[PDB]
């Protein structure tokens, strides 16, 4: 096995997960099988409890692991299928060591941070680094470990101490460490200041790791004097300091690391034996593209961009496949609510100006009441104005509620997530009996859905879910005698998984999250359908 | 005595010297007498060896101390007269303790970093904090100590350990600590990231100082969530975290600290008993000003703004006194050289486009050959085109060389600093016999100089010098029978200190550095003369 | 060059200077030329100011360097001749870097702890490691650097940081690090506790040095479980942990390191190509010896054993050469004073019981009044009772005072060090005109001195001095017409360097310090003379 540890220097949210992914695409381009581990020093067992404002959206794996969005950056770049335990946490590690102590497996000896926690971290890294994550059952050859947080955080020190031991448990050709650090450049002075990178390398060295690369993150490229100053004080050779400046899209980061020479580094550093050309082409297309498309994103969590991270990537993959610039008009759905118009009318009219000037609309997934009435407002707009619509998870449920309120005329209709008093309870709590969570098979129930044609006319699809709630089979017929067709359903037909509306340019609900299976050269079919429909090309594609 | 220690967090060049000066103006505005110490953790005894690219320009004190430019920020804001030993260094401290050990004053005991170096730091701070630096012989009441560098630099630790002891040598009402730290905000995310400030406060706490204020330096104001996060992790009350965002001029920093409430803090923190209005007025005038003046700065050291720091402040004081915006056209003097035109013609024509479009020209001081021929080129332009001219130190010497080459016609004429082969050696090496260094008295030798009128028609002036070279008294008469009048000279008349040219709008050489005595409401008369002349108002002022 | 850095772990005064010397004898036994450097992190330039209670006695080198007593441990074991600069201090380093900055040799750049102090430490170590210190002008092959103090002392960190850089400035075969640490064993528990060694290795690793040997200092040998626990937590192989338990004499430490296997370590660790047998023989003789001799040591500084360290070694070398156990009766000379008898009579009678039961007496060197009258009391005893006497430096001066007071009858006679009012000023302040300090040549002025016979009947000897005071040539004749013969004098005959008394078994004064040239198989002739005389064998030897 080869192991690459990517450590964070001065801040988190620095791009360290794009460096870890870019290194994984460079090694993938050398023909190697690549896997990844995200270490999150937090004490949570999984991401499944998080409010989307903490660390961005919750990504879902094939096995139903609710994980950090960095597991989505690895899957997008490497086109792998990670498992629950490729996210490693101090919660998962202390729970594992604690259960192993209660079972008596430490043979009546005292269990400690060193050795016993740091041994469990090294066991876990080796155990996961051997699991096949490519499309073939081939063992990985290199494992990129990204350590979340920054060095010298108290939560991080068990992992830095575990990798301090690991770099001698394995021969030097098998372990390498990249340190990703900030080089700030304040407006008052215009010097790029290297001191925080010097202190960060000195902390990493003081915890017993020598960085094999220093990756300086800065807004614009290093001056040679600043790159030589880093070399003097960080005790690293001039070709061994990399700058990753702000690029036009993340597809230029593998190519920026290739210009800075890391491929010619890892081949001599790790005793190793064309595909960067597709990242080159994609990046050069993205820079060349010149006419816009615009999607309204009718978000609940609209405070931060990272709260819709895989959705924004699925819209960008689809826009690059249809050769358009993408303008995501971010709308806080609470501003579409008619209660906002009574007291915050400048927010109400800004949201509606954005929603009306959009070429198509996306109602993404979510949980709990806040913003729901604005999502229903935007679906009603999309029906009546005939604007192309994608409803994801919550957006399918709220399309069934909207069609109940304003097509069947059931003005009291709601999901029983949001109002459990409701008569006409058209969406219902419906758990698993083994939450419809992780990968499941959907079967098509028709030949002639536009979604069946976008999915390439196989009789099934396999897709990933979060939800707890479903379309009620007592009210299914009352929706089907009118304009909604539940084109996709589960293997037993108890659950509605895809809905399509009659006599609308494109209006689809999906119960799963298509964005998790979007890949840079292969957009998820629903997001491609919305992009095609909003530029008018969905009729030509069929 | 009261003591305020200002510490730097994440980078140096953060504005920590403007915070230390602003705190000094707030305490000055509470009617207190204020003094300052700059601690430089470097091993240099003084700034007198530095190339101006290291830590900016060399400031000169009344006593001839060559010191850091922060001693100039204190003098500009507090209008004090600091001494050589208000700059404290590890060089000065280890030399002091080493001489004290060789003299036997440590009584045959072993001398150590603790106690003996840390005791000498506390002795020195107390000794200097009692020296009168105001215009009256009044003892200071508060001493602002600024610690240069950042916390957790190996050079800084003797001083952090000395102040850890000091905060218990004096009662709590007498000692207070401000920590100035960076809060970066990367373009990729737009979160203000507080982690480096948390780590910096945790380092300062770990070295045994609790910050009484945390001053967050950021490009734009803190969100309340980010200010509350700093409070949680830095263990500091919400009103005790200050943001100092990027302001339009440094005159808004005392007022920004007043809005953020530090005056209402120090009055309760330090057991203490109108003038911010003049900083308010100056800042509001500077924002209102609307028509430009432009000075060409014919610099040697033009790579960095901080290399002409007191000169830029003297031009800004003069421009605010004549009510104009100032556009300093920074010219690297080497680009005016006719050798540049042979191989770098785009640099040559850019420099000459800047020099010709300037309303007046400043040739500032310096040392050694490089760029000298471009300074002579610009003085020749200023004579022939009749553009207003100020020559400072080197610029007076090169005005006497220029007038020799192109008015007397002595084409071989040079300073013997630059060419010791020279016939007609019009500028000569001439040391002191006690370098004409520090404050000295100049006497006027005439009634009717425009410089005597700008200096308010006293028969003498007292000004500060760096130089080693002077105008040769063997060639003085040959210049005086033509257009140069040496209007100002030393008490014995051996040295030429001011020169004025006949039949030119304003063309003056000064041998001293006027910029060191510029104060925000009182510009130095030569820089005011250049500003008045270049906008045409010097004729009206007389 | 090869370099061995010996670092101290938990306490100083651990035996780290005997490990550094023992490693030097092992490499000497492999036929290598060996040199040593003592680094003292203290700020003193030299040991010449120290009260003998700080760090023990002041050792004098051939060149007149007043240095630490570890430079004497190296000279005794390696039989080398070290120079002033083989003692390196933060005083000497900061003075060297400070003078180099004032001379401008750092080219107008800022001087720092890193690089400039840490570079000067590496320059100095390389510069001194090449100086010949053996009897031939042969370049050293290995340099043992001992770092005084303990790791993680604030004074030590410049040197740990300099050796962190040095271990990569030179190839791995050329640099090796030994860490000497305490393993305490408290009476309440009887576990040998390894935690302070784990923390000390973790501090040394955290400062960036990996210990190539861990030398555990404990009262009795490590249990194998305790040696294996050190290996687990200190990350060091079981054969790479050494115990140096308390031995019967220091001659067993090279042999204890040989049993523990360090010779078979350095030969593979440092790429290297019988004499331990003489240390084996000496140690086995010392254990076998069975009948005593006893010397009264009439000390001023008698509070601590280390205050007479080279004197105790010179007495032990002489006792091992005459095949006796040595019982040094340590007497505080102030207790022999007749003023003590008036108020502390149990101290007075204990001191006199010790002095009378001694077989011979040594009055060692010193400075200043306190204890002088007790040294005169013991010399008067030694004359009148005919007990063998050695007076060293101060003891020669006080023999000339004693013979004045009680043989010439000049009851007011004193040294002018102690009473400058004195009539008959028989000892006088007499500086050098180039202090008679370092090595000087003494010439014999006679054929038939017992000291000339003990020195092997060469017409000169070369010996090392501290003193400022001498026997007065105005009173020389008045002493020579009676029983004192000044048998040894300087090259010009102005100074008395050796004195012998007529009709006494052995009564000699020496003005130099013979103890500094004592070597384990070659005692200094005066100390051998005292040992021979006190067991009666000096008559047989002649
Ligand atoms: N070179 C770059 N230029 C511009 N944007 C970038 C660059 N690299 C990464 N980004 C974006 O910057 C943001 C931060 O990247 P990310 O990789 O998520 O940070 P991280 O440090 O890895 N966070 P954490 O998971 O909290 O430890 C992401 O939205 C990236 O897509
Ligand atoms: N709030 C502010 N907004 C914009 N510019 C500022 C602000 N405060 C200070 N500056 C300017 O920022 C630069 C850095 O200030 P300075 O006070 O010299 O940094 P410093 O940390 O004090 N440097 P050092 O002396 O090297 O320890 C100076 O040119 C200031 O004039
Ligand atoms: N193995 C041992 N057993 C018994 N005594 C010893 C042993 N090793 C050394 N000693 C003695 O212990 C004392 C301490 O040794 P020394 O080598 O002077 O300590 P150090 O740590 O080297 N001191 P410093 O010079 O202050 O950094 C000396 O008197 C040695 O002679
Ligand atoms: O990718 C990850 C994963 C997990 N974590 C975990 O979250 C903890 C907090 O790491 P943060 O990056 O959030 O630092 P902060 O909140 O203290 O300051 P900000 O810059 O964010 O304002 C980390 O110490 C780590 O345990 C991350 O930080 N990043
Ligand atoms: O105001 C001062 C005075 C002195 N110094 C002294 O200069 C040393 C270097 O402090 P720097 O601020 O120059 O840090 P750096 O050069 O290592 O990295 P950059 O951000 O500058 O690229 C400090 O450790 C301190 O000893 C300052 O830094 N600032
Ligand atoms: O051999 C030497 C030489 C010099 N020094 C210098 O003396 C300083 C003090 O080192 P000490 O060993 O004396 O420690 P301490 O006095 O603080 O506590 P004790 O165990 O001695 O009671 C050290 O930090 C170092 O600078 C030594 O300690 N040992
Ligand atoms: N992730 C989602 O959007 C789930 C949709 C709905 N709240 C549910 O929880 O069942
Ligand atoms: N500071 C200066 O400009 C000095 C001018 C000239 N070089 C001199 O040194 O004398
Ligand atoms: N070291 C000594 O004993 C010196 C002896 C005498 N005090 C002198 O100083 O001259
Ligand atoms: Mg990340
Ligand atoms: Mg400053
Ligand atoms: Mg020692």
């Amino acid at each position: 096995m080869k192991y690459i540890l990517v450590t964070g220097g001065v801040i988190s949210g620095i791009g360290k997960g794009i460096i870890a992914s870019s290194v994984g695409t460079i090694l993938k381009s050398c023909g190697l099988h690549v896997t990844s581990i995200k270490i999150d020093p937090y004490i949570n067992i999984d991401a499944g409890t998080f409010s989307p404002y903490e660390h961005g959206e919750v990504f879902v794996l094939d096995d139903g692991g609710e994980v950090d969005l960095d597991l989505g950056n690895y899957e997008r770049f490497l086109d792998i299928r990670l498992t629950k335990d490729n996210n490693l946490t101090t919660g998962k590690i202390y729970q594992y060591v604690i259960n192993k102590e209660r079972k008596g497996d430490y043979l009546g000896k005292t269990v400690q941070v060193v050795p016993h926690i740091t041994d469990a971290i090294q066991e876990w890294v080796m155990r996961q680094a051997l699991i096949p994550v490519d499309e073939d059952g081939l063992e990985p050859q290199v494992c990129v470990i990204e350590l979340g947080g920054t060095v010298g955080d108290i939560e991080s020190m068990p992992f830095i101490e575990a990798f301090r031991q690991f770099q001698f448990k394995v021969k030097r050709e098998n372990f390498c460490n990249i340190h990703v650090s900030l080089v700030p450049q304040p407006s008052s002075t215009g010097e790029q200041k290297t001191k925080p990178t010097q202190n960060s390398v000195r902390e990493l060295r003081g915890l017993g790791l020598s960085p094999d690369l220093v990756v300086c993150r800065c807004s614009n490229p290093l001056d040679t004097s600043v790159k030589e100053k880093i070399s003097m004080f960080c005790h690293v050779e001039p070709e061994q300091v990399i700058c990753v400046h702000d690029v036009s899209s993340i597809y230029r980061v593998p190519l920026l690391l290739e210009e800075q020479g890391v491929v010619d580094y890892f081949l001599r550093r790790l005793d190793l034996p064309k595909m960067l050309m597709k990242w080159k082409e994609m990046a050069d297309r993205y820079d060349r593209l010149l006419e816009t498309c615009s999607i309204a994103l009718v978000g609940k969590y609209t405070k931060f961009s990272d709260s819709y991270a895989s959705v924004i990537k699925a819209l960008e993959h689809s826009a690059l496949a249809i050769n358009h610039k993408l303008e995501i008009k971010y709308i806080d759905s609470a501003d579409l609510e008619p209660i906002t118009s009574q007291e915050e009318p400048v927010r109400y009219h800004e949201a509606w100006q954005k929603l009306c000037s959009a070429h198509g609309v996306l109602v993404p997934g979510g949980f709990g009441v806040r913003g729901t009435e604005g999502k229903i407002q935007a679906i009603a707009w999309a029906r009546n104005q005939k604007k192309p619509f994608l409803g994801v998870c919550l957006g399918m449920q709220l399309a069934v509620v909207e069609f109940s309120r304003n097509v069947l005329g059931w003005q009291d209709a709601n999901s029983t997530e949001f109002d459990p008093t409701t008569s006409h309870p058209v969406v219902v709590d419906m758990p698993e009996h083994n939450m419809r969570l992780g990968k499941r098979r959907t079967l098509f129930q028709t030949k002639n859905s536009v979604m069946r044609k976008l999915y390439g006319d196989a009789d099934y699809l396999e897709e990933r879910h979060r939800h707890r709630f479903e379309v009620n089979p007592v009210w299914k017929k009352c929706l089907e005698e009118q304009g909604l067709k539940f084109v996709g359903q589960d293997v037993e037909g108890e659950r509605m998984e895809i809905v399509e509306l009659e006599d609308h340019p494109f209006f689809v609900g999906v119960q799963y999250h298509p964005e998790f299976l979007s890949r840079p050269i292969k957009p998820s079919p629903p997001y491609f359908g919305l992009l095609l429909a909003s530029v008018g090309r969905l009729s030509h594609y069929l």
